[PDB]
């Protein structure tokens, strides 16, 4: 019955993917950001300049106050609110209703986005990183406890404004081609994985693989960019600069500030390298790779100038908190969060990114010795 969940995601480019949900009795409809990089379910519950609607607890007969406060600081944004529970449904999801923890957001700073069309956030990661602490059961845990929905979901994020599918409780085979390749979830807090090798246009970065996972590597639909640890970021930029040296860019471009433009249709895709991330596989000394095209890490931005050219932002960012495989990485892949078997699967998406002479890929098996040494402790 997964067909009902196909294409249940929408969004604006760079503003996040959201799914429709209802909370409370009678049902109040809200668009909820899909975020595998956090674990709190929270909704606007008070007026805000950027909210068109919000959760009204007084109007719901099934609402319960937990009489406790909560706040959540993300990378830049944060909100605080009051904890409670209420009945929750996903119209284009499984036909069930669950009583879930809900943070009613009463104050926020740089959290809600003007024009994003979502009013809440669904943290899909594990209780370990839930606020105020891991005793606050995350939504998906509640879903799995209270219903017969299997303990897994899959995300097909399609580029561009944007659309996609969140298949709750299973895998929909019409959404990907080729084989699914699985990498272990290293620890159940973030969806943490281990990167064991990195190549750019087929050339190994040849760093200590611990550098790739310092201090962690995670899959995060709630973050746009590929974010890389400082040392890896520098090596990667150096290699990508070298490959594209035929053209010149502002150095603020490599920092993600200045967008670069070309005459509509003349974007020199060919001079930007493919990036291959090798992930630890399911059997001994085995890994597989996903290959990212420049169309994924050069994100299209509307030109502020009167010219309708093709302008792009460099969507690879330096991190101090580990590798983040963000939405631009997940796009064009079908990603299976198989919580039941503690693994994440990757396959080429049906809505894969197009290049003239190149193709995003998930390929294996590869042999990689000493993969356990790649994990940072
Ligand atoms: C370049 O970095 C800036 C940046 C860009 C983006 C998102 C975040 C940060 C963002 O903060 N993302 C968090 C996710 O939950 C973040 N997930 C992580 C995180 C980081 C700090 C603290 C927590 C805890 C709440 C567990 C989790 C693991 C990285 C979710 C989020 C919160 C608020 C607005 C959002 C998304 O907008 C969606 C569209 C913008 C996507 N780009």
């Amino acid at each position: 019955s997964f067909v009902e969940m196909v294409d249940n995601l929408r969004g604006k480019s760079g503003q996040g993917y959201y799914v429709e949900m209802t909370v409370g009795s009678p049902p109040q409809t809200l668009n909820i950001l899909v975020d595998t990089g956090s674990s709190n379910f929270a909704v606007g519950a008070a007026p805000h300049p950027f909210l068109h609607r919000y959760y009204q607890r007084q109007l719901s007969s099934t609402y319960r106050d937990l009489r406790k406060g909560v706040y959540v600081p993300y990378t830049q944004g944060k909100w605080e609110g009051e904890l409670g529970t209420d009945l929750v449904s996903i119209p284009h999801g499984p036909n069930v209703t669950v009583r879930a923890n809900i943070a009613a957001i009463t104050e926020s700073d740089k959290f809600f986005i003007n024009g994003s069309n979502w009013e809440g956030i669904l943290g899909l990661a594990y209780a370990e990183i839930a606020r105020p602490d891991d005793s606050l059961e995350p939504f998906f845990d509640s879903l799995v406890k209270q219903t017969h929905v299997p303990n897994l979901f899959s995300l097909q994020l399609c580029g561009a404004s944007v659309g996609g599918s969140m298949i709750i409780g299973g895998i929909d085979h019409s959404l990907y081609t080729g084989s699914l390749w699985y990498t272990p979830i290293r620890r159940e807090w973030y969806y943490e994985v281990i990167i064991v090798r990195v190549e750019i246009n087929g050339q190994d970065l040849k760093m200590d693989c611990k550098e790739y996972n310092y201090d962690k590597s995670i899959v995060d639909s709630g973050t746009t960019n590929l974010r890389l640890p400082k040392k890896v970021f520098e090596a990667a930029v150096k290699s990508i600069k070298a490959a594209s040296s035929t053209e010149k860019f502002p150095d603020g471009f490599w920092l993600g500030e200045q967008l670069v433009c070309w005459q509509a249709g003349t974007t020199p895709w060919n001079i930007f390298p493919v990036i291959s991330l090798y992930l630890m596989g399911e059997v001994t000394n085995q890994s597989f790779r996903i290959t990212i095209l420049p169309q994924q890490y050069l994100r299209p931005v509307e030109d502020v100038a009167t010219s309708q050219d093709d302008c792009y932002k460099f969507a690879i960012s330096q991190s101090s908190t580990g590798t983040v495989m963000g939405a631009v990485i997940m796009e064009g892949f079908y990603v299976v969060f198989d919580r039941a078997r503690k693994r994440i699967g990757f396959a080429v998406s049906a809505c894969h990114v197009h290049d003239e002479f190149r193709t995003a890929a998930v390929e294996g098996p590869f042999v990689t010795l000493d993969m356990e040494d790649c994990g940072y402790n």
